[PDB]
């Protein structure tokens, strides 16, 4: 079922992260120019260019902090689209940073990717 | 062309909004329970709700401001739901505020209406 696949790739991506692993928890997101980031106030492009900015903001693997995400509707759109809304924590040394997420994930060569990401706090 | 509706659907409620017409510009807005508005932090959902909602911020008319979109992108994902992602601005006495969203605009009976809209700042 794809809702099981959807949720599969968001537990995948905050395995990967809680394990430090960046290109691992890339592997979310499609591998493309278009993938298009939404933070606070500004829009991003391209799976190398977040990949990038990943690495430069935290460098140690340990500044990644535990990663938890809390899917509160998926829906599916088509066979090959669903949006996913939800909420993300994280747990870091000195603070425990909230927010809330929206995606489009879609199904791309047989796998389903984040192709946008909206997340804000 | 579906792509000039949902052009004409962000007109209309720019055109709604700056004559200060809060019923005409919620008629962009899914009329269900189920229509899911996402701020920076927290979510909210109903279209009685999101009305009311304005009204209490907005007793007045003339502290609407004004208010314009520019739309980044618009990505069909079927023949019945679109993605469409954008700046806000608006013009006020002592301020402009600025910020992006991310919409989930759907094909029901007939008419696109957004059904899911993440707006940050
Ligand atoms: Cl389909
Ligand atoms: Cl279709």
């Amino acid at each position: 079922m794809p809702t099981d696949d959807i949720v599969q790739l968001l537990k995948g991506q905050e395995e990967a992260w809680n394990r430090g692993d960046l290109d691992a928890y890339m592997q979310g997101y499609w591998q493309n120019e278009q993938l298009m980031l939404i933070s606070n106030g500004k829009f991003r492009n391209g799976w190398d260019e977040t990949l990038a900015a990943y690495k430069k903001n935290y460098p140690d693997k340990e500044s990644l902090g535990e990663l938890k995400f809390t899917i509160k509707e998926i829906k599916m759109l088509s066979n090959y689209a669903a949006m996913v809304v939800g909420r993300w924590d994280l747990k870091r040394l000195k603070d425990t940073p909230t927010g809330v997420f929206t995606l489009l994930v879609e199904k791309i060569d047989d796998r389903w990717v984040i192709t946008m990401d909206h997340s804000s706090d």
